[PDB]
C-alpha cells in the first residue's frame, strides 16, 4: 500500500502546517506505509517543508527519486534522480507568449510577477513566494475570471494543456498527476507494495490522481467527483479520518 | 512664447523618431523659442531620448529643472532641481494595496511585473521597459476589463486619481499636465516670455495641457476637442505644419 496525497488543502492546513495530520501521518509511517506527496508545488517548496523523495512536483511535471533508488531511472540531481515528464518551464513560457498574442489580451503568470507581487497575491512570505516562483515545468497563471474561457481556448490552440489547482489555473505540457503516479508505481522497488495505491486530494488537478489509484478519497470543500469517496470534514481532518477509517483496516 | 509639447504621437513618430519635426525643432531653437516636453514618460525614459530640462514627466507628476535655473525652486538632485507635484510612487503603491483589499481582487501594475513582462506587454525592449518601470509618481495598471468599474471605485475610495492613457489605466495623486504647465510658467525666469504658451498634443487626454496654454493645437487623428486647433495631417507632420503656420509668422 502506497499513499499518494496532495499537500495544500489535503495534508496541509490553511497556513501550510499539518493540523491533525501529524497524528495520521506518523501512524502510516510507523506501519511502514510509504506516503508520497503529489503536488502543484515546486521542488524548492517541497524541500522547505522538510519532505523527502520520492515525491511528485508541479502537477506531475517532475518525479523526484532518492539518489540511491534501487531502480535505475531518470538523471542525477546531486541528491536526487529526476524523471522529467513534462516540457521545461522556459518552453511553456515561450508558448504562452503565442497564446497571449492569439488571445489579444495579457496573459500573466508567476514568471511575469515579482516575488513581492506573488507574496501579496497568495499571502505568503517573500521567501515562500521565491520558492513558488522557482518553477521547472508548470506555470501558475493569474487570470481574469471573465477572460478564462478565451484564455483556455488560446492555450489549447497553441498546444498547451491546462488545469486548475484550487485557486489558480496552470499551464503546462505533459504534466499530469496520474501519469506521474503511474510512472512512480512502475518504478517501485516492491511491486507487491505498489499493486495497491491510495490517492487523496481536493482539486481539479487531482482528478488525474484519483483515476490513477485503486482507492481514491476526496477531502475537498465541495461534492465528491465521479464515484470518489468522501470524508466528514475537509482538509487534514478529512485526511486523518481517511487513514483511521479507510486505510488501517485494509492493512491486514 | 513657450512651446509645450507632448512626445509620443506628437513630436515623435510611431517609431519614436522625429521625422519632419526635426527641422521644426531646429527652427524654433534657432529663434530662441523654448520647447518643453510634457510627457507620460519617466525621467529615465526622457533622458534616454537625450532631452534636456526643463521637462515635465509622468503626466505632470514631476517638473524637472536644470540645476542652475535662475528661479530657485524644487529640490536639488544632481544636475536637476525637482519640483514634485504628485505623491511619490511608493505612496501610490501603498494606496494600491489598500484598494486591492477593498476590491477583494488583485490590482496589478508595473511595480508588480518584471521588466521582461512590461517589455512583452508594451512591445518595448527589455532596457526601455526598465526605464518605463523607474516610476517616481504614477503607476501604470493592467486591469481586467470586467473588473474596471469596481477597481476604479476602490482607487478613488483610497484617495487615488486615475486616467486611461489609451491602452492601460493609470493611478496617481496630484499628477496633472495642466497644473505642471501653470507651475513651470509661474517659475519662468522671464515673465514676458511665459505670458504666451503653446500646447501641442495628439490625444484627448492632452485636454488638461490644452486648457493651461493660450494656443492649443491637436495633431492626433480625428477631430480635436472643442476650442482646439487642428492640422491637416497627424503626428510630427502636424507639428511641422503647426510651427510654420502658427508660430513662425507670430515671431515677426
Ligand atoms: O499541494 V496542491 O494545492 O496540488
Ligand atoms: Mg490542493
Ligand atoms: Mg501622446
Amino acid at each position: 500500500m502506497i499513499v499518494f496525497t496532495d499537500l495544500d488543502g489535503t495534508l496541509l492546513d490553511e497556513r501550510g502546517e499539518l493540523g491533525p495530520a501529524r497524528e495520521a501521518l506518523e501512524r502510516l509511517r510507523a506501519l511502514g506505509v510509504p506516503v508520497v506527496p503529489v503536488t502543484a508545488k515546486t521542488r524548492k517548496e517541497v524541500e522547505a517543508l522538510g519532505l523527502e523523495p520520492p515525491f511528485i512536483v508541479e502537477n506531475g511535471g517532475g518525479l523526484y527519486l532518492p539518489r540511491d533508488w534501487p531502480v535505475r531511472a531518470g538523471r542525477p540531481k546531486g541528491g536526487y534522480r529526476v524523471v522529467s515528464l513534462a516540457w521545461p518551464y522556459r518552453k511553456v513560457r515561450a508558448r504562452l507568449r503565442e497564446a497571449e498574442a492569439l488571445a489579444g489580451r495579457p496573459i500573466l503568470g508567476y514568471g511575469d510577477l515579482t516575488a513581492e507581487a506573488v507574496a501579496r497575491l497568495t499571502g505568503l512570505s517573500r521567501e515562500a513566494a521565491r520558492r513558488a516562483k522557482a518553477r521547472e515545468y508548470d506555470e501558475t497563471l493569474v487570470l481574469c475570471p471573465e477572460e478564462v474561457e478565451a484564455v483556455l481556448e488560446a492555450l489549447e490552440a497553441v498546444g498547451l494543456e491546462w488545469t486548475h489547482g484550487g485557486r489558480f489555473y496552470h499551464a503546462a505540457k505533459g504534466a499530469d498527476k496520474g501519469r506521474a503516479v503511474a510512472r512512480l508505481r512502475a518504478l517501485w522497488p516492491d511491486p507487491e507494495e505498489a499493486r495497491f495505491a491510495v490517492g487523496l486530494g481536493d482539486s481539479l488537478n487531482d482528478l488525474p490522481l484519483f483515476r490513477a489509484v485503486d482507492l481514491a478519497v476526496y477531502v475537498g470543500r465541495g461534492d465528491p467527483p465521479e464515484g470518489v469517496l468522501a470524508t466528514p470534514a475537509p482538509g487534514p481532518e478529512g485526511f486523518r479520518y481517511a487513514v483511521e477509517r479507510y486505510l488501517l483496516p485494509r492493512l491486514s
